[PDB]
């Protein structure tokens, strides 16, 4: 029984589960903000019932996948993969389109990764607020900065019945928002416990992980239903996979974030280390890194300078920050780091600094 | 409006409040196991609704104070609070008693730290197997330790209807449980986050205190009712006041964990600074984490020597522990924590290998 075939998804269409109400928040947009995040952490998946309070702009509910093809372009270039098969390639939209709209299910294709900034379909689709105030490439990238900007802020995904994406971390160790605006995607979602990323790691790289649903082999996978105008967040590292149900059509966005960067870091040395893609979805991690660090220097001084303290999580995360940078500029690992640390960046006395600061803040 | 009187309890009756379904936790007695805790952490209430799978033994619905009386002692000393007044005076059991099944609530008095351990009540109560399965005092004080041990593992509290504790973190920075046995327990917890301990310390400290609902003056606070057969598992922590609707009788303990040392850590010190007790409800709290570094190190160094990995959380906890004791033999401190250190422990010697095995388990 290979992953992707009919009868993979029938006997998966059948599978008990933990329910998603044991760990998931449900609050309301007006709710989640900055510091309802701040307070209850963002470890777990949240799950908006309506968009009212998100912020987000969209278009409504009777939006088509031709409607797509009309605001990207017929010609544009599209990565697709074939669910019975867990292959990827290139599509042109027009064909994908042609295919979408003749019912030939034949073949189960399915399109995930659209990203459309640079279409005039940018302007329909606004991200939710919660997300552009917490996102690194939106507020601390610089424009001087000669890097290569990641642009993954803005997905289209289209997927028809009984799509399928196997398990996995997302690029970048980025977090997720999936906002579905018709139809249905069921998550099947795994915590990203030191303990369960190990058995991911050796699943990854098993020789018959085609075989094998990784969601039997921990202790919790929990099923939730993202249907019609719900939308879901995703956390750092969480592993996942996805089945839809019935034809769907979704959006979604990838962002960074500094609520929990040693989780951040660590979903990015694993993802690196185990991603079979061709090429990065996210460059440059390390150097919005480096830049990050410096902001959280300039902001410890900042409540020093004026006799206040910093949240236990921003502690926590400057010094997993701290490690990491130490770690990239030894003598003998900066070879393969040097490359991302921006030209503007005195590392030495960047790491010497920001440990002197969270020294301050230590009981 | 004083905190205690008739009007403001009557005022509290009607209150508002964040809804504790946001925040709490509901698993089952069978779901509540040290994995469920260590995976999910223990940093929000959870109120199972059925005792089944707790492990505890309790007597019946039907127990009464007479009962309580039988087994204790009508001449037993018990702490009593005078809840129009927020006064604590000693009384006899026996003199409570007739307060009691007289009906005279001309004064409210409330009983709330009985500690039963020594009575023949104790065997009619076993606590839950989760707080026994984590309890520092339980399993990692020694027999061998001429240190007073602290015995704060079970209590029974009865009620009258309108009695009313006040804003509080609990001694020792302990974590609580609470199993109603009959009645109604309301709950008023407000989350430990450096932002409201500050505010928290504060209305302690402020001249009118007693003129102030300090739920408030915070951002969130949570009204979590524990109703007949319930039992409420409350974190490190949370600051929480109760109001006593209805005549209760429930039962209680008190203890600590290795899930979240550094917010231990953090509940202590701070408890200990506003605490107006004449007397330390939790004795000897460093000694204890003296003892539990040393565990934390043979499993760190286990763990090493074959070769696997500790959960983040623990590494976390070990640092946390380390830095406390760091601060607590600096030369100038040394003289108020010397006398709870152990004669067993080495302490700069446990202090620098905690640190090596800590250092090889980052990144
Ligand atoms: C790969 N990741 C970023 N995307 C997903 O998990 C969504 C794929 C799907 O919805 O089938
Ligand atoms: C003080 N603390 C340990 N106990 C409480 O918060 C319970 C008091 C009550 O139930 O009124
Ligand atoms: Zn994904
Ligand atoms: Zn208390």
């Amino acid at each position: 029984v290979k992953t992707g075939s009919p009868t993979f998804v029938r006997e998966l269409r059948s599978r008990t589960f933990d329910s998603s109400d044991e760990v998931i928040l449900k609050p309301t947009g007006n709710q989640l903000t900055v510091e309802f995040l701040e307070e209850n952490s963002f470890s777990v998946p949240i799950l908006v019932l309506k968009k009212d309070g998100l912020g987000m702009t969209l278009p409504s509910p009777s939006f088509t996948v031709r409607d797509v093809e009309h605001y990207v372009g017929s010609d544009k270039e599209i990565d697709v993969i074939d669910v019975t098969r867990q292959a990827d390639c290139k599509m042109k939209l027009g064909d994908f389109v042609k295919y979408y709209y003749s019912g030939k299910r034949e073949k189960v294709l399915n399109v995930i990764s659209l990203e459309f900034s640079d279409t005039r379909l940018s302007n329909l689709v606004e991200t939710p607020k919660i997300v552009r105030k917490l996102s690194w490439v939106e507020n601390l990238w610089p424009e001087e900065c000669v890097f290569e900007r990641p642009n993954v802020q803005k997905y289209c995904l289209m997927s028809v019945r009984d799509s399928y994406t196997d398990f996995h971390i997302d690029f970048g160790g980025t977090s997720v928002w999936y906002h579905v605006l018709k139809g249905e995607k069921i998550f099947y979602l795994i915590r990203p416990t030191n303990a369960n990323l190990t058995l991911f790691e050796c699943w990854s790289s098993s020789s018959n992980q085609n075989e094998m649903f990784f969601g039997d082999q921990v202790d919790k996978c929990y099923k939730c239903s993202v249907k019609q105008g719900q939308t879901l967040f995703i956390p750092t590292g969480w592993i996942h996979a996805v089945l839809t149900p019935v034809d769907c059509l979704a959006f979604g966005g990838n962002f960074l974030h500094s609520l929990n960067i040693e989780m951040q870091l660590k979903a990015y040395e694993i993802e690196k280390r185990l991603s079979t893609a061709d090429l990065f979805r996210f460059p440059n991690f390390e150097t919005i890194c480096w830049y990050v660090g410096k902001h959280i220097l300039d902001i410890f001084r900042g409540l020093r300078e004026n006799r206040r303290h910093p949240a236990s999580y921003l502690v926590h995360g400057g010094k997993a920050l701290n490690l990491a940078f130490r770690a990239w500029t030894r003598k003998e690992a900066l070879p393969d780091h040097e490359d991302e640390i921006p030209e503007t960046v005195r590392t030495v006395q960047l790491i010497k600094d920001l440990a002197r600061e969270i020294r301050l803040v230590e009981d």
